């Protein structure tokens, strides 16, 4: 149909709205603390810690296959990735306050990003 196509123009604009949301989170982690996937063969214990583990290679997989319907999805994966480390890394730790620096400058482009969603629909 018709329909499905008009869809499938909005998701793959979708995904070109959250792809560029994805660059401008991840260049707020310089340092690529979260770029991938916490190694099991160096933390074997982690997913006794950890149930949903998530990072941004894993997000940009899923991105790429337009497997993000909405921005709460997407936001939902980038929490993880910041609660996650949260939890497993204690307070005084290079990882926990990298954490908390990635959440308070990545509010500031989900805020726009919302708008920008909503507005264009």
């Amino acid at each position: 149909s018709m329909e499905q196509v008009a869809m499938e123009l909005r998701l793959t604009e979708l995904t070109r709205l959250l792809r560029s949301v994805l660059d401008q989170l991840q260049d707020k982690d310089p340092a690529r603390i979260f770029a991938q996937p916490v190694s099991l063969k160096e933390v074997p214990d982690y997913l006794d810690h950890i149930k949903h583990p998530m990072d941004f290679a894993t997000m940009r997989k899923r991105l790429e296959a337009q497997g993000y319907k909405n921005l709460h999805e997407f936001e939902e994966d980038f929490d993880l990735i910041i609660d996650n480390c949260m939890k497993y890394n204690a307070r005084d730790t290079v990882f926990y306050r990298a954490a908390v620096r990635l959440r308070d400058q990545g509010g500031v482009v989900l805020r726009q990003a919302r708008r920008e969603v909503d507005s264009i629909g």
